[PDB]
């Protein structure tokens, strides 16, 4: 089975990490943290890790029941909500993921929409069910959040109509904020289990080990409710990869695949990268920012190369 | 280049009319309407038609400006926004499709959020819930602008970037005008559609169209509505990669469980992208979701499936 990539230019690619299409390739190779996301993460033969699933409506949601309202000290709304898997079987905590597939993974307040349709059904009305939907926001990085255990919490404003023992869904749309009290960073992993206890069945972190390299991403801007900022994700390889990896289960023939970013038109090499084998890419480049491409790009495979593979300088 | 489907289960499958997973394949015989969905329309040999277009999150998104407040008898705050294609280039009404790719293809209330962010050292943001119905005569995407409302807020600023996520529906009652099946009129009323994907129906004695189904969420009200795509976003999105010539007008494909390898049933996959199959009931196919359709041959019209 050889080895291909999808043809889709970046304007037809969408992030794995949150669902938003891609904007821009991005590099930033003075970034201090650990960069070791857990969606969007797939090997080059077809292995999905971390917290992957093939589903574009996956990405950062949820399935579960509500149990139970409680306040904060400060008077905000919280809502107890158990989570299955999201086909709706039962998780087992003991699967050997590190959160339920799917789950956000990364620090922040993510803003979305919940909403129930009732499992009970009324005669007069047809045998149709009652439902509700309202704003929501997950705190990932709370001592509630904790999903490995199969239940988080989530935040409502001006309003008692959530209700309990219902399926209940969260369709992700943003963050709520990006101030410094809503403690964004997308480096910085959730505790799946809580605080005081350790993440297990991680995806493997990845960084450059080749002098003047550095990671290259599928970067989206990310929408706000409220505030101020430009909020971005950034994801080693778009859902469309994810898929396309997946299905092609291409045996891995070293440890790196060497590709071009090539313009179909003209048939020129814009430039290359190393695409490594536990997924994701590295390209010569020694500034951060978006890279400038036609739009009509995309990534070619060229052959497996090697890790001393030394690349042309963007 | 031989003929090839992807090998996604049902459970790893998405809907190409609305952002949802496939729930279940779904038929039914005897549906008076018109069947013409313009989102999720794609030939076998990897054209896209109608309103479609290849991004999950394109499916019932609009991208734009919101010009000013408008009131009418309505309760809420209205707005009018003008859309562009969802890359940000602007819309050229000339173009040969029916509306910027992604506009919903059905009639109904349709709830979402309404985000901005700001042009003019960081940028003011906001974002609220929102409806779009598309029935209105306000919406007019073929027009380049539609309207849509809001629950009472002033906080939504004229001429800034305007982004709409869908999320389910509003409601479904009588009012609120959802079917699933009736087009809206993209450049108003009084106005005739342009440049649709065209009608599908069954040609052969016995059998009736196979659909991909998911039920739709909603903010309020009795019901469970359910979105039919004629071919999940995955095949749009293979199809049009792949770009194999189609060598006769169907398409045998076989439902495997690959599990035990046997055939759940066969169905027709025809040239202009939706699927038939021999069956004379209405309702769910109740098969195990990790099951899938994998291309058999080329046939003809005369063909006979095996009844499910």
């Amino acid at each position: 089975k050889p080895f291909t990539l999808p043809i889709l230019t970046l304007g037809e690619l969408t992030n794995s990490r949150f669902p938003l299409p891609i904007d821009v390739l991005y590099t930033n190779p003075n970034e201090s943290a650990i960069v070791q996301c857990q969606n969007g993460r797939c090997t080059l033969d077809g292995e999905l890790q971390g917290t992957t699933q093939l589903l574009p409506t996956g990405i950062c949601a949820f399935r579960g029941k509500v149990t139970q309202q409680v306040q904060d000290e400060h008077r905000g709304t919280h809502w107890n909500m158990t989570v299955t898997n999201l086909n709706g079987t039962p998780f087992d905590p003991t699967e050997d993921v590190p959160a339920p597939l799917g789950t956000p993974d990364f620090s922040g307040q993510i803003y979305g929409v919940i909403s129930q349709r009732n499992t009970n059904t009324v005669p007069g009305e047809g045998n149709l069910p009652a439902n509700r939907a309202h704003e929501a926001v997950i705190a990932t990085y709370s001592p509630k959040f904790t999903p490995k255990l199969g239940n988080i919490q989530f935040s409502t404003w001006e309003t008692q109509d959530v209700s309990s023992g219902q399926p209940t869904k969260f369709t992700p749309v943003g963050l709520a904020s990006v101030d410094a009290n809503s403690h964004f960073d997308q480096w910085t992993l959730p505790s799946y289990s809580g605080a005081l206890t350790l993440n297990m069945n991680l995806a493997p972190s990845v960084a450059p080990v080749f002098p003047g390299e550095c990671l290259l991403f599928f970067r989206s801007f990310i929408p706000l409710k409220g505030g101020y900022g430009n909020p971005a994700i950034d994801c080693l390889m778009p859902q469309e990869w994810v898929q396309h990896l997946y299905q092609e289960s291409a045996p891995s023939l070293s440890d790196v695949a060497l590709v071009r970013y090539v313009n179909p038109e003209t048939g020129r090499t814009l430039f290359e990268a190393k695409l490594h084998r536990n997924g994701f890419l590295t390209v010569a480049r020694n500034s951060a920012g978006p890279v400038v491409a036609p739009t009509n790009g995309y990534f070619r495979f060229d052959s497996w190369v090697n890790q001393f593979y030394t690349l042309a300088p963007m």
